[PDB]
């Protein structure tokens, strides 16, 4: 599974770490999180996330 990257602030989504905190456990795909959560670190949305190649 690829990381993303909130292109706002930086904050790396990295899938094995997961975000457990607000939900999204260990091993999850960027796709399936679920679509109201926003970056821990700046509160916007998957929508400014981009995939990291
Ligand atoms: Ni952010």
């Amino acid at each position: 599974m690829k990381k993303y990257t909130c292109t706002v602030c930086g904050y790396i989504y990295n899938p094995e770490d997961g975000d457990p905190d607000n939900g999204v456990n260990p091993g999850t795909d960027f796709k399936d999180i679920p679509d109201d959560w926003v970056c821990p670190l700046c509160g916007v949305g998957k929508d400014q996330f981009e995939e990291v190649e």
